[PDB]
């Protein structure tokens, strides 16, 4: 009996509501095939990539928590802004060298040599170790 707290009422969970004859879970909380435990939140939309942690509101892999999964969202600048990214009439300015929405995207002046990857600004690297000043 490691676990406690649980009760000796059918309905578990911290969301348990109603009168003893007719108790249930509170609004936006259900129960189990069978169960009576009230830890399953409805969720409006569907969160994809994430899942339905409250009533309402979806929870991303990321950690962040809203009522849909997504980069948008309301925090300081209401943006993310990255790689010296400045906010500027709730937008990101990116810097030469940085591109997209998010300000995170690097640009290679000088390209790869090969199937190398744009790690950096004017920096590339060789996938099949391609020689060369560009990358190598």
């Amino acid at each position: 009996s490691a676990r406690g707290g649980g009760g000796h009422d059918a309905l578990k969970g911290p969301n348990v509501c109603g009168s003893r004859y007719n108790a249930y879970c509170c609004p936006g909380w259900k129960t189990l095939p069978g169960g009576n435990q009230c830890i399953v939140p409805i969720c409006r939309h569907s969160c994809g990539d994430g899942f339905c942690s409250r009533p309402n509101m979806c929870t991303c892999p990321s950690g962040q928590i809203a009522p849909s999964c997504g980069s948008r969202s309301i925090q300081h600048c209401n943006i993310r802004c990255m790689n010296g990214g400045s906010c500027s009439d709730d937008h990101c300015l990116c810097q030469k060298g940085y591109i997209g929405t998010h300000c995170g995207q690097p640009v290679c002046e000088s390209g790869c040599l090969n199937g190398g990857r744009c790690v950096a600004p004017n920096r590339c690297a060789c996938t099949y170790g391609f020689t060369g000043p560009q990358c190598e």
